[PDB]
């Protein structure tokens, strides 16, 4: 069950980000984004995950204020985690 602020299907920038809170149901693989090969990309091993934020699976991420995503999904922003 998400929480209450979870990204949603129907909000603006998941819908242009591509955000799936699930990242097998994503097109990771289509966008290719550098850094990792695209299997091995989603929310947990992104930079703008904050793990500070949230509880358990469900994260803030910079580009979402004031919402969570799942760790383990996946957006078009995927970023890798350096610092
Ligand atoms: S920017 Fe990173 S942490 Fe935020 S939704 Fe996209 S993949 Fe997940």
């Amino acid at each position: 069950a998400a929480p209450a602020n979870a990204v949603t299907a129907d909000d603006p920038t998941a819908i242009a980000l591509k955000y799936n809170q699930d990242a097998t149901k994503s097109e990771r693989v289509a966008a290719a984004r550098p850094g990792l090969p695209p299997e091995e990309q989603h929310c947990a091993n992104c930079q703008f995950m904050q793990a500070n934020v949230g509880e358990g699976d469900w994260k803030g991420c910079q580009l979402f204020p004031g919402k969570l995503i799942n760790v383990n999904g996946w957006c078009a922003s995927w970023t890798l985690k350096a610092g």
